[PDB]
């Protein structure tokens, strides 16, 4: 069946305030089937609040537009989120002993581009303490990540969770 709504809809941040519903529809239209596209105005003015979302028929639509980055809508450049604590970093718990770096930047790497990858260490004796810290160079490779129920890596199943 349907993905969850929730995981098909992208919160657009930073319209201007001349985009209208249908402007922002035939905007992201791009990119998939638009079950929903709402601009949110104010209820006695109806000026634009300046941010609005969009929901997709699919995750991949989804996906599709998050690549199709950066969206200039109306004439200004916009910010489009996932469904917020926008961070570029995440916490890998779980690996182990046996862990390694390119374990972790094979599996990681479908989800962004990694900058940091930090496998952490004992501060005395040098024995890897089990978790690790990857960077990406933009947030919605975090957000993707997150929402995954599951995460095998080198045949551990790790907790990951938003860093800082
Ligand atoms: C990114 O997190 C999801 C979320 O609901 N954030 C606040 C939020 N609530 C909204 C209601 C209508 C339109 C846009 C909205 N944005």
């Amino acid at each position: 069946p349907k993905e969850p709504e929730q995981l098909r809809k992208l919160f657009i941040g930073g319209l201007s305030f001349e985009t209208t519903d249908e402007s922002l529809r035939s905007h992201f239209e791009q990119w998939g089937t638009l079950t929903d596209c709402v601009v949110m105005r104010d209820p006695n003015t109806k000026r634009s609040r300046g941010f609005g979302f969009v929901t997709y028929a699919t995750v991949e639509e989804v996906d599709a537009a998050m690549n199709a980055r950066p969206h200039k809508v109306d004439g200004r450049v916009v910010e489009p989120k996932r469904a917020h604590l926008t961070v570029k970093k995440i916490f890998v718990g779980g690996i182990k002993e046996d862990t390694e770096e390119h374990h972790l930047r094979d599996y990681f790497e479908q989800y962004g581009k990694i900058e940091v990858i930090e496998i952490m260490t004992d501060r005395g004796s040098g024995k890897k303490r089990g978790f690790a810290f990857v960077t990406f160079d933009d947030h919605d490779s975090v957000d993707k990540i997150v929402i995954q129920k599951y995460h095998t890596v080198n045949g551990h199943n790790c907790e990951v969770r938003k860093a800082l």
